[PDB]
């Protein structure tokens, strides 16, 4: 006969009912020293009584409506579960009694716990009795090979975990921790969330299991792992009662920084949503089912009375727990005078599910009632009769039930027995009028939209941590700027890293970089390694300051030479001084002008033209000059041997020799004007590799031997003072030439491109200048100052 | 139910065994009234288990001491591995208590964690002891919900720990998981995921299966298995819930993986088939420890459908064995020893022993109830119960405090969670050479009593991989990191597969699998392979150095020449024939030159503050002395312009001090610093000497050069006064050589590093002073060695 505290009402058809009027049982572990007696449940739950009242109201409204099942009445045998499996199981045993004078229940609306409903459906489905639950939302109840006769008016919990992952990815967090009740409601949900979050590149720090029967040390361990971690977001998948101990311990230890992502079961629970817990838990964003509309329901709630309820048996205990009677009292108080979750509501969510379940079973019964004897759902097109209806026929009609909810909706269960709905997203607020926690809706989750466009959050209503209004930071490691790269911290997950600076020559312009990048050769990483500033190029320039000095020196040399040439041109036909060789004079002067001009080739970038011309350019020009001044010496060879052609002919041997060398590189290995940087790695010199070294040596040596013979012959006879004994002058000249080159070799041996070229040009320009000077200074002086030209 | 094994007695036990493997797959669309479902495939192992229970019961009934005059009856049913059959059997068990709101006292068995949960939810309602023998889920240890559930099989958390330990023992880190979607696979796989994740082991994929998943789910699972690179696959499932996946695997011929079997299917007969074995090679599984039930086999060899009225399962057993009918009509004369079945083709009793132990434990609980004495009982006030009217909760209370010895001499004692622990044997699938059946050879041990870390013990010499090879396959996400490289993140992949990037020059990485390169200190530099660093190159002139050798020999030759000429004078040193000049000035100049030369001693090795801060000013003073001496050497027309010739000495001993002045300044203002510098080479450390005070060196050098310059001007302007070979010209040419050398040598000092800088400096000095000495003496020495014409 089941328990004695129950709600009961007769009728042709009887429906079952399991509601959590209490919260749990008295935890007195029977040591079995005596016969174990029936355990007792302890706490009270006004929400559960609201649900039971909703079911009773639905049945009464069905019995009152004249169209749905006329000339037939609905009865019920509603029991209490106290949220435990033992009570539900004894109740269901009282249900299926007559199967194998007692009424035979045809349908069961209840089992609000996914652990409770599992154990109930295991037993009901053995007799094929339809069980229409309203609040059990575990996914395991979708295995229609196990629970053959289980339907539910509440959506499955897959979309809830998906929505949790979507919310976490929307605020751009990647470091969270998960808590789930060690039950059939938290385990599968947390596993689904784990996979959905790992596929979205989200890292999970810790994962713990709790329960209302967990001892104190395990709660200590959980609080420790919560405190010892850096994750700010905590995804809780549990119900009110199985969460209350952890909340009490967290309030006692005063952990304040975290953010709670509430699941639907406890996001609106009065056990948790109280101010003293609110000050500590801070910000909670949770889900909620869609509201309902049961017109005329409040006026039914306001009529509950202990004496006017013979059918209802829990009304007495309700009166007691709400007024503390039997301190005996009157029984004529007002339910509106005290504030309890009973009528302190604005949106009916689970009560609407109970209403809908009762109405769906009534509609299946009507469907069986309005049959046509030819188009039935059973074998041979036959159909069943409502006077001897059995449970399996009602199950058959429920599987194919498809009707219209008074809100103008379509109600029809899937092939997995469940419905589907679109969640509201609420965020906990503190009412400035009362102090109580009030749930304000801030977002929506439509599950029909395509994957990726389902969530809609209105961020300006979310109140963060009570005061501030910017999204808190809950990443593992700080995201560091461009110029740096991620660096593995071994042991830690893929979301936690250090970041190391990029070396020079590599850059990174992106945030969250995986590696730095080498830029092309003529580019180089800048001072912040964020962008390769185009590199600089090494060579002498014309606007260059020291290049300016050099070029002005060259111009002055040419000016002096040409002006002296013109001054001669005054006396150019007064052989008074031209007792020397006129043509040799002009030739030497022009050779010097051109050698000077050669410096044109050392002030800018070398194209093959520039380099391979300039170098041999000096060669020929200076060699001409030297040979000319040399032949300027006494005619000893002429004395030893058809016009003076000889003199010209003489020079026009030596010259060719070196012109010879030029042509060789013209077709063997001409110098290469190319870019070189390997010795600087930051700036690219533009140098000119010698075409054939030893052949340059040969050239220079030939020239120096010509100069050396000139030197020897000018000195050895340097003491024959003819017209101021220019032997000595030219000797001193050739020696200056020697010394300059000598001393300047080192620099050429120990320097890069730029100053190498600069020193080379200085050397040449100045040496030729000195030659010209040493040869003319005296003569010009005398023929400008002492016009004593008779001998 | 109708078919059952029933025997009467004073005390009744219950049993639940999977005689069949499952029910006939047929979906009732409920067009008609549903009827009793039927079971399809036979299970000889379950029948051996049932026979073990019956054998234990009858043997206890035959013992004189254990339950002396009592009698044990039993009512054994079949679960068909489904929940509905078990639940209707249970409803048949609790009929006596159900009528409150043939009473059994205890039930032995569920065989399945789902069946166990569904049964214990109902049995714990009446406090009836349920002693399972194979239910190994961890959810049944929650004694707040399953009050009266005891099991004689170890829990399955140690099994997940053992699997993680095996994986980290064979050095794998890229694995994948498969689980049955029931109360046995899900908790085990979650526990293994935790245990692996804490050991830094990666899990590539994670799937769920069941015997009811249709072709598309299995195809998606096989796609996930194939499109991955993990070789090791852990499987937490039973035989039936794994058979479809195995069929699909053997059809698609996936033939590369390594299977880590859980206990349920490691020794299963549905999976251990020779045809499946070709593609499921290299199977490594767990097993319970063997038992000894003496006299069991002979009891098995007596089954017969006629002489078994208590047992009812014998008829279908014979029909399934001989494939007969009681199509060809059957006859009770066959030989159960002829056909080969999982019934009698066994070698170790592992789950039959658990049934034996469960029955014996219930018997010993009843015994403890029986040999109790008043005042020493366990119930209220020390009171004790009567065995002739024993109730279920009393046997439960006695079972919680049960402690006895097995037939093998071990201590059976249920933990406070109602489960006794045991070791694990570790087997590996082999192929029998004779017939061809799969043979399970024991290759390892797992002791749960040893401390964490030294529990596993594998014998590598017996494991054979893939049938032919004998080296452990490679199943890592990425190949290892060789020395000289470092790990590099791939943005999307998990932590255990990376890339290999090279350490830059200046950093090395000797360790394998290094997360970052290390920079060697100031003294060292990376190798070529960036493996270890070697010391950075030092930079300075050395004495054994070749060019240092050339320099030092030049210095020695200079000193030799000077000193030899000094001695040659010493011959004529008192013949003022040539000494018409100033004797003492002569000696002073010669000594100054010898010492300036000797100064070169300070440019051939590393500078200590001594060396640098002495050498530099060393040249200063020595050469300045020499210059002033030769200078004063010119006739003092200034002296005429101006008590002994002290004046001359005094003269010089002004100028000198000036520069000695400068020295003392750096002596206490900023003396040069002999330090190491490398920033311009980064590979070899020069050992240079930063100037103490630059502009003051400039002042010093300038003072010296102005002295030289006045000497030059005065020697030339009068360079045409040929007194004793007009040495005015000689000394002028000298001072000019000095000038030219310094001029031309400035550039190198301006454009070079340490080493050749010092070398050029020393060359310059040495040679210049040499030339001075020469230009001043060559002629005079020549004449007084060759033309001794000294009269005027
Ligand atoms: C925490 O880490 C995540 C990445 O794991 C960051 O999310 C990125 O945010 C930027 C800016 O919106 C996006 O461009 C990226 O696409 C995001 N990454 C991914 C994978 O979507 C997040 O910004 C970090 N949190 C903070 C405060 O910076
Ligand atoms: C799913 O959430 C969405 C959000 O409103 C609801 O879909 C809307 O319903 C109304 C009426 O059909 C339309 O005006 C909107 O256009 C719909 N939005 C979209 C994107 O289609 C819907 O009501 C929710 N699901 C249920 C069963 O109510
Ligand atoms: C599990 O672990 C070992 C088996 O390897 C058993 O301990 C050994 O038992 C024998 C005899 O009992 C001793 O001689 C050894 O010294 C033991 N070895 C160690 C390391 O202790 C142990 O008995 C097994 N546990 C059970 C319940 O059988
Ligand atoms: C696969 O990855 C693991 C992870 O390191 C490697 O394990 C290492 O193996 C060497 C050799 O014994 C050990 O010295 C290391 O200590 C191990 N690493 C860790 C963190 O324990 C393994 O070597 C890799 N597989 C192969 C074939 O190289
Ligand atoms: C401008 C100069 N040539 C310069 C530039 C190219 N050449 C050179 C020398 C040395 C090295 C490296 C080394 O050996 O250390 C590389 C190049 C020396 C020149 C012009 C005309 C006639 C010359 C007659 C005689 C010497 C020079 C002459
Ligand atoms: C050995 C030499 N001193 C050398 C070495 C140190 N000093 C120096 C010069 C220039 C720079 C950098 C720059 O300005 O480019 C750095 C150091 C020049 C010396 C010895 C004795 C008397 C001297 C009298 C006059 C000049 C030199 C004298
Ligand atoms: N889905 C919840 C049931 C539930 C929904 N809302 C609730 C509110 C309070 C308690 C329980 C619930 C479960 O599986 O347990
Ligand atoms: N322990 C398994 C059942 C099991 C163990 N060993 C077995 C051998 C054969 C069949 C089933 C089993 C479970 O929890 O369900
Ligand atoms: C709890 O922690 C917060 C952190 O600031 C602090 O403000 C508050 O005073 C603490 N309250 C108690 C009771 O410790
Ligand atoms: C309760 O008492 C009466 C009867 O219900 C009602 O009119 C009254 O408004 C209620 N009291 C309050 C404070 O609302
Ligand atoms: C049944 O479902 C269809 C569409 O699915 C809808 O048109 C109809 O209104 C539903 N109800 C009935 C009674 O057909
Ligand atoms: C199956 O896989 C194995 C290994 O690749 C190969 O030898 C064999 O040919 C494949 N096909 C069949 C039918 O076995
Ligand atoms: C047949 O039964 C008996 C056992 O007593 C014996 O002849 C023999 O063992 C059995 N046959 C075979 C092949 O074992
Ligand atoms: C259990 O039995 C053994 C053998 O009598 C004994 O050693 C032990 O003390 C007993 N009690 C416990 C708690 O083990
Ligand atoms: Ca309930
Ligand atoms: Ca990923
Ligand atoms: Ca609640
Ligand atoms: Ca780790
Ligand atoms: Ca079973
Ligand atoms: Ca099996
Ligand atoms: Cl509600
Ligand atoms: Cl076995």
């Amino acid at each position: 006969y089941g328990p004695n505290q129950r709600a009961q009402k007769k009728g042709d058809i009887i429906l079952g009912g399991l509601f959590p009027i209490h919260f749990g049982v008295a935890a007195k572990d029977q040591d079995l020293k005596s016969r174990p007696e029936s355990v007792e449940c302890i706490r009270y739950n006004f929400r559960g009584f609201r649900w039971l009242q909703a079911m009773i109201f639905a049945i009464e409204e069905i019995n009152n409506s004249p169209n749905l099942l006329p000339n037939m009445t609905l009865g019920y045998r509603i029991f209490d579960t106290c949220n435990t499996v033992s009570k539900a199981l004894e109740a269901t045993l009282s249900f299926v009694a007559q199967n194998k004078h007692i009424p035979s229940t045809i349908a069961v609306v209840g089992a609000t716990g996914s652990g409770v409903s599992t154990a109930v459906a295991n037993l009901l489905g053995l007799f094929y009795i339809p069980q229409v639950s309203y609040a059990s939302s575990s996914r395991l109840l979708s295995n229609k090979n196990q629970f053959k006769s289980f339907l539910r008016t509440i959506p499955n919990d897959e979309h809830q975990a998906t929505a949790m992952a979507d919310i976490i990815e929307y605020f751009r967090w990647n470091w969270v921790g998960t808590i789930a009740a060690d039950d059939d409601y938290g385990r599968p949900g947390i596993e689904k969330f784990r996979e959905e979050a790992e596929e979205r590149d989200i890292c999970i720090d810790f994962s713990e299991l709790i329960s209302q029967y967990s001892d104190e040390e395990e709660i200590q361990q959980v609080v420790e792992v919560i405190q010892n971690s850096t994750a700010r977001v905590i995804v809780v998948f549990s119900s009110g009662p199985d969460l209350e101990p952890l909340i009490k311990e967290i309030v006692r230890r005063n952990i304040t920084g975290k953010i709670w992502l509430a699941s639907e079961a406890w996001a609106s629970s009065s056990l948790i949503a109280m101010p003293e817990f609110f000050r500590v838990i801070g910000s909670t964003i949770g889900f909620a089912l869609k509201a309902g509309q049961i017109p005329g329901f409040r006026e039914f709630l306001q009529k509950v009375h202990p004496k006017k309820s013979a059918n209802n048996g829990f009304a007495k205990e309700f009166w007691e727990e709400t007024f503390n009677c039997y301190p005996p009292c009157t029984g004529d108080e007002n339910i509106t005078s005290v504030e309890t979750p009973y009528m302190d509501f604005t949106h009916l969510r689970i009560s609407y599910n109970v209403y809908l379940a009762v109405y769906s079973i009534a509609h299946a019964l009507q469907d069986i009632y309005t049959c046509t004897p030819g188009k039935g759902l059973f074998t041979n097109g036959s159909c069943a009769d409502i006077k001897k209806v059995e449970a399996w026929q009602v199950l058959k009609h429920l599987r194919h039930l498809n009707f219209t909810s008074n809100m103008g909706e379509q109600v029809d269960f899937d092939e997995f027995g469940d419905l589907v709905g679109n969640y509201s997203i609420i965020n906990w607020h503190l009412s400035p009028e009362d102090g109580s926690v009030v749930f304000e809706e801030v977002g929506h989750y439509n599950v029909y939209a395509k994957k990726g466009e389902r969530l809609f959050i209105n961020e300006n209503k979310i109140l963060w941590s009570g005061f501030s209004k910017e999204v808190p930071f809950s990443n593992c490691s700080r995201d560091c700027l461009p110029g740096t790269r991620k660096g593995i911290i071994e042991g830690e997950p893929t979301c936690c890293f250090e970041c190391v600076d990029c070396p020079d020559g590599e850059y990174s312009d992106e945030t969250d970089a995986s590696a730095c990048d080498k830029c092309p050769e003529d580019y180089w990483s800048n001072e912040n390694h964020t962008s390769c500033i185009p590199k600089q190029i090494e060579f002498l320039s014309w606007t260059e300051p020291f290049g300016i000095a050099l070029t002005l020196f060259a111009v002055l040399g040419i000016f002096l030479t040409s002006f002296v040439l013109g001054v001669f041109t005054k006396f150019r036909n007064t052989p008074i001084v031209k007792a020397t060789n006129r043509e040799l004079s002009y030739l030497l002067l022009f050779s010097l002008l051109c050698c000077f001009s050669s410096s044109l080739f050392f002030i800018g970038e070398p194209q093959n033209w520039t380099c391979r011309l300039r170098q041999p350019a000096f060669g020929i020009s200076f060699v001409l000059c030297i040979s000319c001044i040399l032949v300027k010496t006494n005619r000893v060879l002429l004395v030893f041997e058809w016009g003076l052609n000889l003199q010209f002919l003489l020079v026009f041997l030596c010259t060719f020799v070196q012109i010879v060398i030029c042509v060789i590189w013209l077709y063997t290995a001409p110098p290469s004007s190319y870019r070189n940087h390997e010795l600087e790695d930051e700036i690219i010199f533009i140098t000119c590799h010698e075409g054939s070294l030893m052949a340059l040596g040969f050239l220079i040596g030939y020239t120096c031997l010509l100069a050396a013979i000139c030197f020897f012959f000018a000195f050895k006879s340097r003491k024959l003072p003819e017209n101021f004994n220019e032997a000595k002058f030219i000797t001193f000249s050739m020696l200056i030439f020697f010394i300059v080159w000598i001393s300047f070799i080192p620099a050429y041996a120990s320097t890069y491109g730029k100053f190498v070229s600069a020193v080379e040009v200085i050397a040449i320009l100045a040496a030729s200048f000195g030659l010209l000077a040493c040869i003319f200074f005296n003569k010009v002086y005398i023929i400008l100052f002492k016009p004593s030209r008779n001998t």
